[PDB]
C-alpha cells in the first residue's frame, strides 16, 4: 500500500527503495515512527527522517529492530557536491556491511566506539541517477535499537579522511534488508 | 654492515638505506639479524632467500619494538613484471598502507588480511629507477613471531588480478622510516 518513492508522514519526510523482488512492507506509523516486515526480500532500504538533513542534527530513535539474515539498522543520508553515501550503523545483521570497505580510522561517540570505512560506489544507482560516488561507514561496535547520534562527530571523522559535504540531501534513520527476513518498528525525533 | 646484499649463516640478505644515517643492521647465527636504529632515514633489511618461491611457508620469531614508523614483513619482488611485494606482520605508528588502494581481503595464517595495490612512480627497484606495483597484504592482529603461508597471499592477489613474475628475493624484513627502535629477528 505505500509504494517505493519519498514524501512526508506525521510532519517527518520519509524515503523507501526497493529492487522490485518483493517480499517487504514498509509501513509509516503516528509521527516518526515506521515499521518494517520482510519475508526472502530483495535489497530495500526504508524510514523517516529529514529533508534535507544537517551536518549536525542530533538524530533520536528508538523502538524494536528484529532482523533475520541480512539487514541493518542506520542513521543513513546523502550530500551533493561531492555526491555522498553514508551510514552510520548502530545495529546490524548476520553481515557487517563494512566488509570489503576500506578503514579509515575510529571515532568515539554516543557511548561507543566506531570503525569508519569508505568504498567507492562504481556505475551505481543514487539520488542524481547512475553515478560513481563515495560510500562512508561509520559502524557501531556495541550494537543498540535505540540511542542518540550526533552526526557532527561522525562527519567530522570522516573529514578527516577526505569526506567534504557540498549541500545535504536527505538524512533518516533507516533499516536495510538484503535477501532476508525480519521485522522493525522504529520512532524517530 | 654497509647497504648491500649476500648470504649469511645460510640465508640471503638484502639490506639498503637512503644514505640518512641512524640504522645498524647485523647478521646474527643462523637466520637471526638485528636492527637498531635512532633518527633513521628509510631503510629496509632482513634475511630469507634468493630466489624466493611462490608457495613458501615462512617462519619467523623474535621482538619487534619500532619506537615511530616501522613495520615488519615478508618482502620481496618479482621480475617481469617488476613487482615490490609486502605482507606486513606488524607496524609501529603509521599504517604502511595508508592511501593505497584496497583490492579485498584473506584470511590466513589466524588472521585477516587487508589487500591492497598501489604504483611507485620512478622510484629504485632491484633493476634501477622504474615504475611498477606495490602488493600488500596487511595483517590486522599484529605479531612478531609466526609462520607466512605466501601462497595464501599470491593466491589472493592472483584473484584481484595482481600478477606476480618470475621471483626475485623474499625476506622477512624490518622497515623504518625517520624513527627509532630496536628489533631482533629469526628466520626459518
Amino acid at each position: 500500500t505505500i509504494q517505493p518513492g519519498t514524501g512526508y508522514n506525521n510532519g517527518y519526510f520519509y524515503s523507501y527503495w526497493n529492487d522490485g523482488h518483493g517480499g517487504v512492507t514498509y509501513t509509516n506509523g503516528p509521527g516518526g515512527q515506521f515499521s518494517v516486515n520482510w519475508s526472502n526480500s530483495g535489497n530495500f532500504v526504508g524510514g523517516k527522517g529529514w529533508q534535507p538533513g544537517t551536518k549536525n542534527k542530533v538524530i533520536n530513535f528508538s523502538g524494536s529492530y528484529n532482523p533475520n539474515g541480512n539487514s541493518y539498522l542506520s542513521v543513513y543520508g546523502w550530500s551533493r557536491n561531492p555526491l555522498i553515501e553514508y551510514y552510520i550503523v548502530e545495529n546490524f545483521g548476520t553481515y557487517n556491511p563494512s566488509t570489503g570497505a576500506t578503514k579509515l580510522g575510529e571515532v568515539t561517540s554516543d557511548g561507543s566506539v566506531y570503525d569508519i570505512y569508505r568504498t567507492q560506489r562504481v556505475n551505481q544507482p543514487s539520488i542524481i541517477g547512475t553515478a560513481t560516488f563515495y560510500q562512508y561507514w561509520s559502524v557501531r561496535r556495541n550494537h543498540r535499537s535505540s540511542g542518540s547520534v550526533n552526526t557532527a562527530n561522525h562527519f567530522n571523522a570522516w573529514a578527516q579522511q577526505g569526506l567534504t559535504l557540498g549541500t545535504m540531501d536527505y538524512q533518516i534513520v533507516a533499516v536495510e534488508g538484503y535477501f532476508s527476513s525480519g521485522s522493525a518498528s522504529i520512532t524517530v525525533s
